[PDB]
C-alpha cells in the first residue's frame, strides 16, 4: 500500500487571544517584551522567505522536462507520499534532514536511511552541486547555528506555505489551461471565418489603441459606422445628461398628459410658436415652458438654433440616444475602421473571441507571506511555552533564550461559550502573530473531524470541479461525476436516504430546501442579508462578517436536520461589455468575492462537522421563491 495524501481540510484549531500586560508589571516592561516578540515575528517572516526564496528556484516549469531536482522539490512540499508508513520518525523530521543535506547546513550521511528513496538521495545531490546566491549563503550560514527544532519550523512553514498557495493553484491552473486550449481549437474549428489573419488584424488594431481588456468598453463597429452622436459609454445610463436631467424633470415639476406630450409641444413651439399649440394647452405650456428653460440652464435663444426647433436631449430613456457622443476611444476604433471596412463585418464575432480565448488563464506567480497580512505565525513548540488557563499567563520562550526561562504575558481569556474549553483539549503549540502594532497569540490545538455516511473526501470533490472537470463549459460532466461519486460512496439507496440542504444564494431570496433522497421534504425560512446592503481591493472588509454569519445559519440548519450533503449554487456567469454602468461591475465583482467566501467558510464547517458541499450552476431560467427546490433537483439530475 503507497502512503496517501495529508488532508487539505485540516483537523485542528488556533484560538486568537490579545497578549495583555501581566497584572502588576509596567507598560515601559511589557513594550520592551512585546518588542522582542516583534523582532522574534519579524526574524521567522525573513526565515521563512529566505526558505521560500531558496525552494521555489526547483519549482517545476509547465512543458519543460523534470530538472534532476524535481524529486527533491515533491519531497519538501509532501513528504507523507514518499516515506513508509511504520516509519519511527515523522515526516517533518525526515523533511528536516532532506532540506539540511540539499543546503549543505549538513552532509549526506542522515541520507543513508532506508526512509528515503535513491531518486530523492539522487535528487538531494543534484541540489547540493548547484551553486548558492550569495542570499542564500547568508541564510544557511545563519540557520547552521539554530537549534534542530527551530530548523524543522522553518522547513515546515515554508513548505506547507508552498504546497498550501502556489503548488494548488498552479495544479489547477495547469488542467484549467489545458482544457482551455483544446477548448479554443475547438472554437476556432467551429467558427472557421474568424481566421488567424483577421484575428491578428483586430489583435493589432487593439494594441495600437491601448486595450489590454478581454472586454473592449467601445460602440459596436456598426453602431459606430451610423456615425451619429450615439456611444452607450460617454453619458450616465447610455445618453447624454441633459437627457437624464429631463426624465427628473418630467417627474419632478410635469403632470398628468404634460408628462407624454411636453417635449412634442415645446418643439411644436419652438419651430412653429405658441399659436400653433392647441388653444386648450397654451395656457399650462407658457408655465412648464419657463420652468423647463430654469431647472435645466438653457436659453429660449440658442435652443431656436438646432434643426429648426429641437430640444438638445432625447424624450425617453427607453430609446437609444441621439445627443450622447462617443468617447475618444470609440472614435479612435472608428478611424481604424474606416481604413479596413473588410473588418467591420467580423467585428462582433472577434469580441466574442476576445472574451475567451485571446489570453490564456493567469499563470499563479509565488507570492511570499506578508508580515502585514500576518500571513505566517512563529511556532512555539513543546518547550518553547507554558500556559496557565487559570490565571490566563503565557511564557514564551524566544530561541536562544535557555530552558524554563520565558517572557510571560497575560491574553484576554479564552471564552466560556468557546466548545472546547481548554481543559478538554491539548494545546500542541502556541503561535505568534501581529495585527499592526499588536501582539496576538494563537492556541494550536487537535479537534477531529466528525465521520461523514459518504465514504468519500470533500477533497475529491474540490479536485473534481478544479482539476477533473475546470472549466464552465465542462459544468454538466462536473456535477455527474460529483453525484456518482457520492451516491456509489453512500451506505444506503442514496436516492432515498441521501439528506440534503440546497440554499439559493444570489438573485434567488433566501429560502432553503430539504430533501430525502430525491424528495423535496421540507422548505425552511434563511434569514440571509443581500450584498447591496452593508454599503489591496478595500480594508473595510465587512464581508467577512457577512460570510462568517450566514454561513453559521446555513450550517445551523444543516445540522438541525442531520443532513448529509449542502448543495450551494455559484453566481450568475458574467454579462457582455455595454449595459454594464461601471459602478454595477464593481459591485458584481464584489457578489462574487463574497459568494467565494461564504461557500469556502460552509465547506470548511460541513467537513468538521460530517458533512459534504456541492456548488451547482447558476439556476439559468429562460413570481415567487421556488429555487432552493429547483437546485436539488438539478442536482439529482430531472432538471
Ligand atoms: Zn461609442
Ligand atoms: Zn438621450
Amino acid at each position: 500500500v503507497s502512503p496517501r495524501p495529508r488532508p487539505r481540510y485540516r483537523e485542528e484549531r488556533t484560538l486568537v487571544r490579545k497578549l495583555l500586560p501581566r497584572p502588576g508589571q509596567s507598560k515601559q516592561e511589557f513594550r520592551e517584551n512585546v518588542k522582542k516578540l516583534r523582532k522574534a515575528f519579524l526574524q521567522f517572516n525573513a526565515d521563512v522567505s529566505g526558505v521560500c526564496q531558496w525552494a521555489i528556484q526547483f519549482r517545476p516549469r509547465y512543458g519543460k522536462p523534470a530538472e534532476p531536482t524535481e524529486t527533491f522539490w515533491k519531497f519538501f512540499l509532501e513528504p507523507e507520499t514518499s516515506l513508509p508508513p511504520n516509519d519511527s520518525r515523522s515526516p517533518e523530521f525526515r523533511r528536516l534532514q532532506a532540506f539540511e543535506a540539499a543546503a549543505g547546513i549538513n552532509g549526506a550521511a542522515a541520507l543513508d536511511d532506508p526512509a528515503f528513496t535513491n531518486e530523492l538521495r539522487d535528487s538531494i545531490l543534484a541540489v547540493a552541486s548547484r551553486p548558492k546566491t550569495k542570499e542564500a549563503q547568508r541564510l544557511f550560514s545563519r540557520l547552521k547555528d539554530y537549534q534542530p527544532a527551530h530548523r524543522m519550523i522553518l522547513a515546515k512553514v515554508a513548505a506547507e506555505w508552498i504546497e498550501s498557495r502556489y503548488r494548488r493553484a498552479h495544479q489547477n491552473w495547469e488542467r484549467n489551461y489545458e482544457e482551455w486550449k483544446k477548448e479554443k481549437q475547438e472554437w476556432e474549428q467551429n467558427h472557421p471565418e474568424l481566421t488567424p489573419e483577421i484575428r491578428e488584424a483586430f489583435n493589432q488594431i487593439f494594441q495600437q489603441l491601448e486595450v489590454k481588456e478581454k472586454r473592449v468598453r467601445i460602440c459596436p463597429a456598426a453602431r459606430l459606422l451610423q456615425n451619429k452622436d450615439n456611444c452607450q459609454y460617454a453619458g450616465k445610463n447610455k445618453h447624454s445628461v441633459l437627457c437624464n436631467q429631463f426624465n427628473e424633470f418630467k417627474k419632478n415639476h410635469l403632470q398628468g398628459k404634460a408628462i407624454k406630450f411636453f417635449y412634442k409641444d415645446a418643439e411644436k413651439y419652438l419651430r412653429c410658436g405658441l399659436q400653433s399649440l392647441k388653444p386648450n394647452v397654451q395656457g399650462p405650456f407658457r408655465e412648464d415652458w419657463n420652468k423647463y428653460l430654469r431647472y435645466m440652464n438653457l436659453k429660449e435663444e440658442t435652443l431656436r438654433g438646432k434643426n429648426g426647433g429641437r430640444l438638445p436631449h432625447c424624450k425617453n430613456l427607453g430609446q437609444e440616444c441621439e445627443f450622447n457622443p462617443h468617447t475618444a476611444l470609440c472614435k479612435q476604433y472608428q478611424q481604424q475602421l474606416s481604413s479596413r471596412p473588410d473588418l467591420v463585418q467580423h467585428d462582433e464575432l472577434y469580441r466574442k473571441w476576445r472574451r475567451e480565448y485571446w489570453r490564456e488563464p493567469r499563470k499563479p506567480v509565488f507570492r511570499y507571506p506578508s508580515v502585514k497580512r500576518h500571513s505566517i505565525a512563529k511556532i512555539f513548540g513543546e518547550n518553547y511555552f507554558q500556559a496557565d488557563f487559570k490565571n490566563s499567563v503565557v511564557g514564551l520562550r524566544l530561541d536562544s533564550m535557555p530552558a524554563g526561562q520565558y517572557l510571560e504575558f497575560a491574553f484576554a481569556p479564552w471564552p466560556r461559550n468557546y466548545r472546547p474549553q481548554p481543559g478538554e483539549t491539548e494545546i500542541s503549540s502556541v503561535h505568534l502573530h501581529f495585527v499592526g502594532t499588536r501582539p496576538r497569540i494563537g492556541f494550536r490545538f487537535r479537534v477531529p473531524h466528525k465521520r461523514s455516511r459518504f465514504d468519500c473526501t470533500q477533497e475529491e470533490l474540490d479536485e473534481l470541479r478544479s482539476r477533473t472537470f475546470p472549466r464552465k463549459a465542462q459544468d454538466q460532466k462536473f456535477l455527474e461525476a460529483a453525484r456518482k461519486r457520492l451516491l456509489e460512496t453512500f451506505p444506503g439507496n442514496a436516492e432515498q436516504e441521501l439528506r440534503l440542504l440546497a440554499v439559493a444564494l444570489g438573485t434567488d431570496s433566501a429560502r432553503a430546501a430539504f430533501f430525502i433522497g430525491k424528495t423535496f421534504q421540507q422548505a425552511f425560512p434563511l434569514k440571509i442579508v443581500k450584498i447591496e446592503k452593508l454599503y489591496t481591493v478595500h480594508t473595510a472588509r465587512m464581508i467577512r462578517d457577512w460570510a462568517r454569519l450566514n454561513a453559521r445559519q446555513i450550517i445551523q440548519l444543516a445540522e438541525e436536520n442531520q443532513v448529509d450533503l449542502i448543495v450551494l449554487e455559484s453566481l450568475r456567469g458574467f454579462r457582455p461589455p455595454g449595459y454594464e454602468n461601471l459602478d454595477q461591475e464593481k459591485k458584481r465583482r464584489v457578489a462574487f468575492f463574497a459568494h467565494g467566501r461564504i461557500r469556502r467558510k460552509v465547506t470548511e464547517k460541513a467537513v468538521e462537522r460530517g458533512m459534504r458541499v456541492v456548488t451547482v450552476p447558476y439556476l439559468a431560467s429562460s413570481v415567487d421563491e421556488n429555487a432552493a427546490r429547483v437546485l436539488g433537483r438539478v442536482f439529482w439530475g430531472e432538471i
